[PDB]
C-alpha cells in the first residue's frame, strides 16, 4: 500500500487496465527468484497492498506484469508474455515505489517514482 | 541482417546507446532459460548477427539489455537493473524480428517491429 504500488494504463483504450495480474519476486541468497507478492489491479488500474514496510526489506525485486494474459481477455494477440521490471529497492534505507506500466499490443513503457517519507 | 536485431537508443543524449551487452536466452522444455546468443550494441545502437534462420525456431525468447552498467559508465545512477523483453516467436510466414528500446534512468519504452523484408 505505501511502500510499493502498482499502475498499469491501456495505450488502446485510453482508460486505466484493470484486472491485471502481478507478480512480485525477490532474488535470494543463492540467486533465485523467490516469491514475494502478488495481486491484480483494481478498477483504477492501481494494485496496492503487496507488502509492508517491514518485510519490503533491501533486495532485488522483480516486478512481472502479465500483459499477454490481460491482451487474451480484449480479443488481441500481443507480442510480449509480460512486461517485466527489475530494480534494486531500499539500498539506502526505505523509500516508497510506484512502478507505472502503459501497454500497447506489441509495445510498452514503465517508468519508476521514488520517494523519501 | 537476421532474423533478430535489437536496436538501442539513449533518451538522456538524443542517441544510440553504444556499447550495450544484450543477452538472449530461449525457454527451455524444464522451463529455464538457456543462454542463446549476446552481444554489444554498435555505433549506431543496432546489434545484429545474433541468430540464423535455421536456429530462431518458435519458443520462448527473453532479451536482456545491460542498462545498468550503460548508465553507470556514464556516472548516471539508474533504476532498474536491466530491460528484459520476453516474448514468442512464431513462424506464420517469413518475418524479421526487431525490438527496439529507448533508455532512461527510471525509464524504458519498448517496441516490437515484425516485419518480411
Ligand atoms: O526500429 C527501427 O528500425 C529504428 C530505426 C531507426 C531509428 C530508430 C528506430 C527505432 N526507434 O523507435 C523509437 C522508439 C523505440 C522504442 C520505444 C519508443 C520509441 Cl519512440
Ligand atoms: O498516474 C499516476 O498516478 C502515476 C503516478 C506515479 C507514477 C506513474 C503514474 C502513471 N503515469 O505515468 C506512466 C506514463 C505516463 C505517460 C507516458 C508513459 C508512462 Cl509509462
Amino acid at each position: 500500500k505505501c511502500p510499493l504500488m502498482v499502475k498499469v494504463l491501456d495505450a488502446v483504450r485510453g482508460s486505466p487496465a484493470i484486472n491485471v495480474a502481478v507478480h512480485v519476486f525477490r532474488k535470494a541468497a543463492d540467486d533465485t527468484w523467490e516469491p514475494f507478492a502478488s495481486g491484480k489491479t483494481s478498477e483504477s488500474g492501481e494494485l496496492h497492498g503487496l507488502t509492508t514496510e517491514e518485510e519490503f526489506v533491501e533486495g532485488i525485486y522483480k516486478v512481472e506484469i502479465d500483459t499477454k494474459s490481460y491482451w487474451k481477455a480484449l480479443g488481441i494477440s500481443p507480442f510480449h508474455e509480460h512486461a517485466e521490471v527489475v530494480f534494486t529497492a531500499n539500498d539506502s534505507g526505505p523509500r516508497r515505489y510506484t512502478i507505472a506500466a502503459l501497454l500497447s499490443p506489441y509495445s510498452y513503457s514503465t517508468t519508476a517514482v521514488v520517494t523519501n517519507p
